[PDB]
């Protein structure tokens, strides 16, 4: 099963709702998660670039895909299929940022 | 503001999470709402054949913008602009469905 983040879309984007999946890819509860920015899954070892074009995208309200390094609750490193998309309204505002975890 | 509500994508569509404005628009706060099929929403001046056009669209899991009435939980009618989206994964399997919705009565 596939992981699912919903965050605000301003003020650092901080978790609002996450699924069952999340908590099995990722070892997380969600009360370990909600009302802080995901960056916290990123480590040591994660690309750095990777890490840039996440900032561009989520700044300019674009969707974006990554293959990203994340840790585990535990600590272990894993691969994040990682795509994540604005939620708009018909005037075109942000409401939200949706985000989709690929991971066996 | 606009609301958000966020279903699951098979078992009809039960809500999993409302943002703020949803309840702000629609009056119901997320205890009264979770688990349930959006449709609750909808009464006897809603047009069947709008409502007939979000059925199709969610069942092809198709993308969809419809102005529909709906009413609030004291019974208040209320235009709802209404845009319902899947949310995929990276194999093309429906994860959720994303509704985004403004009160669009005011003239
Ligand atoms: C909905 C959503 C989900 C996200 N999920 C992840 C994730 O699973 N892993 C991750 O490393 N970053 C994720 N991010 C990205 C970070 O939250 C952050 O936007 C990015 O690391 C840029 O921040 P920086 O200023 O530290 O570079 C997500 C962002 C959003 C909006
Ligand atoms: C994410 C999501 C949000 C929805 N939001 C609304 C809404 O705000 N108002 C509404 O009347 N119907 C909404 N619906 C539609 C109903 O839940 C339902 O799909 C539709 O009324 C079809 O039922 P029928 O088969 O009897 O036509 C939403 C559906 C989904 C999947």
């Amino acid at each position: 099963a596939s992981g699912m983040i919903v965050t605000d879309a301003g003020a650092d984007q901080p978790i609002v709702f996450v699924n069952r999946a999340f908590s099995t890819i990722t070892g997380y509860a969600p009360n370990e998660v909600l009302g802080r920015n995901a960056r916290f899954l990123q480590g040591p070892q994660t690309d750095a670039a990777t890490v840039a074009r996440l900032r561009e995208a989520i700044a300019a309200a674009r969707p974006i895909q990554e293959r990203i390094l994340n840790y585990r609750k535990d600590g272990q490193p894993f691969w994040n299929q990682l795509s994540i998309s604005p939620v708009r309204d018909e005037t075109g505002n942000v409401v939200a940022f949706v985000g989709v975890h690929t991971d066996v």
